[PDB]
């Protein structure tokens, strides 16, 4: 017979890699804000894949994009040209408002490619010496896990074990203005890279006016600002840009995950010309980079975000989340935060009482969310979601946190 | 109306980074061997996108396995578990015989986990103190474009104004055993990543022994065996991975490309339980690293291959095909070179006559080719090519050499 969710647990466990202990739950289908189990249950999805299905579990539109597309055109790689390639590049690039975008797969190969332009730019334009170019992170971030990326970690999980390290990856504290403009006395600085909103460090939003300093303090010394809305981007925050929210424009933008609505690994990164084209021809690609498949769905997912107007939909939503998340009892639920349908909740773990143990119960009753940390859980279900289904995931919320 | 081929390279220009030069032509369709431009020219594709179509494009069985799985379920992340992953690990671990899979979606990706699987094995088991670990390369070798990628590169397009670089990586000679015996004197050295056949560096076959050596001289200094099988893997060359033309077995096995038949980057980290289980829970990971959707593409991508013997057509073949490109005359070819279906030709270039020259020329006569340098052309076109196909090829080939 098929597989019970035990027996799929017991056979990755034996034959997959041990890199995640993820909640246990065996999804075999998803449609729009739910999942469902192989047992049959339903549930809310309250993670969206980390913000990577955006626009819903198998979003008609998107599907039609990927299933019309494979019976032509997949993958020529760009040793040659293909006829779709183009006509996303225009469309994104007109939609963000950038001269050019530089197409990648996943998230951290935006961040890699970000990396290799700043410091590029950095000896090219800006005449830093070889090779004594810096990139400033801030502490929390989170870009992917490749050598480069954990090398600007502060969380050890990350990078212990793993080293030594890449050179040139300076840090200082997230949300911290007189910090960064410490770091950019050194004229070696090309770039700073920072989330609007740090993600994986528990949606850690900063105070208003952070983002205007950054650009104001990057425009000032000649220095990069290099925005990662890989999460935070495409409608997530309740902007297509989390940036938008103090009408801030990055040097370079981060885009990935709900660029394809989870149906293709596609990630983007939009510069302008005397940024972009400081990598010449050859000195830089991938293999499945830019592929006609992945420009189709990237196309579909994005006119998705556009017509459904889920920038519009996440912003008012997520003020209800939010304002029935702060009726919860301060002794049991610390805190409250987030942007759009990016939220988050802080509670008072104990010992005998965390995070996980709130998830645990959370799927028991219809609901599922994963804990970023022992004290605190991540709240973000796909914006397709409506008002009243919002509402009824929240009294999953009240009774599950309520019941212990 | 719809765009011309000067169009389609216009607008690229325009709205797209230029980190590629293509060779100019515009394909809006692939079946099989052949692609269509959007004039309509037919071509026979002798590139295969890097042997990611290795299953010819659009290959039905894959093409259906997508279709099938898009209107399930596409993405949950691994924060939970989906009930294809597990079945796609199993079968692709008995099939290479090796305990476990670690799934990720590029090559690098792959290349990646390699390293850090090697060095958290080198501190952790071998004994190595942090962080002194070194993984030692062949010069000429290429495992994609991240910062630490590029960081064991001997090719200044690679490298060149992208540093400072990834420290603990050294590089001696390919195809030399003596230097590699040297190497590994340093007991800090945790792995060394080798192509059996190194595709960028122009289809570069080492000599006979070379892989048995490099396997007998890991195994005794207690370094790890790295093979980078992305490009050679997967019926390419005539066998399963070009190793087992020695029988060889190395620690880490690296696969990607063809792994999905080009609809689907999804690449492969293959070795055993006291190598793998070094990366404990939240150590590694990626968003789209395995994923449903790559899974089932994957698996069918694998399954054509096998049903197909695509393995045995490509060895047969590929031996016709170099036969016949050695009859052309010494004072214009100066090399024929390769395993299976993965080869190249060297020629005897000057100022006026080089391998671009020839390609445009090949282009025109309904062949696609890439040239990797000056005086070198890579002929690889998919293992469903038939003989009589493979002949009508060489002809095409035999008339544009000598047209010069
Ligand atoms: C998830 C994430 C990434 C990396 O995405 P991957 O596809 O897993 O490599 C990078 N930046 C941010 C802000 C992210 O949330
Ligand atoms: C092409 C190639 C890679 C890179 O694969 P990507 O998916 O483009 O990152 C790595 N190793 C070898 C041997 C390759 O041929």
């Amino acid at each position: 017979g098929p597989p019970t969710s035990d027996d799929i647990f017991e056979r990755e466990y034996k034959y997959g890699a041990h890199n995640y202990h993820p909640l246990p739950v065996a999804l075999e289908r998803g449609k729009g804000i739910y999942l469902w189990d192989v047992e049959g249950r339903k549930y809310f999805d309250f993670l969206s894949s980390i913000s990577a299905v955006n626009q819903g579990h198998c979003h008609p539109k998107i599907v039609n994009a990927l299933k019309s597309q494979v019976d032509k055109l997949t993958l020529t790689s760009r040793a040659f040209y293909n006829n779709v390639l183009g006509e996303y590049e225009e469309y994104i690039t007109k939609l963000f408002n950038y001269h050019k975008v530089l197409p990648m797969n996943t998230g951290v190969e935006a961040g890699e490619t970000a990396c290799k332009l700043a410091r590029k730019w950095g000896y090219t334009v800006k005449g830093i010496q070889k090779y004594k170019a810096k990139i400033v992170f801030a502490a929390g971030n989170f870009w992917g896990r490749t050598l480069s990326a954990i090398s600007s970690s502060t969380d050890p999980t990350s990078y212990d074990g793993f080293g030594p390290f890449m050179p040139g990856f300076d840090i200082i504290p997230y949300n911290d203005l007189p910090a960064l403009e410490r770091a950019l006395q050194d004229p070696n600085v090309a770039a700073f890279m920072v989330e609007p909103i740090q993600g994986e460090a528990g949606v850690v939003v900063p105070d208003p006016g952070y983002l205007m300093g950054v650009r104001e303090l990057c425009t000032r010394h000649q220095v990069l600002f290099i925005a990662d809305e890989i999460q935070t981007g495409l409608a997530r925050t309740g902007r297509w840009l989390a940036v938008d929210y103090e009408n801030v424009r990055p040097d370079i933008v981060l885009l990935g995950k709900a660029l394809s609505g989870g149906l293709y690994p596609v990630s983007a990164v939009l510069c302008d010309d005397d940024i972009m084209l400081t990598i010449k021809p050859g000195e830089h690609g991938s293999t499945y980079g830019g592929n006609p498949l992945g420009c189709r769905v990237a196309i579909a997912a994005l006119e998705v975000l556009e017509e459904e107007n889920l920038a519009e939909n996440a912003d008012k939503l997520g003020i209800i989340l939010r304002n029935e998340l702060m009726k919860l009892p301060s002794d049991v639920v610390t805190a409250v935060r987030g942007k759009g349908l990016l939220n988050a909740i802080v509670i008072k773990e104990t010992k005998d009482w965390d995070a996980w143990k709130v998830c645990l119960r959370l799927r028991d009753n219809g609901l599922l969310a994963k804990p970023t940390h022992g004290d605190i859980i991540r709240f973000a279900p796909p914006l397709v979601i409506k008002e009243d289904e919002l509402r009824e995931s929240i009294e999953i919320i009240n009774k599950t946190i309520l019941s212990f």
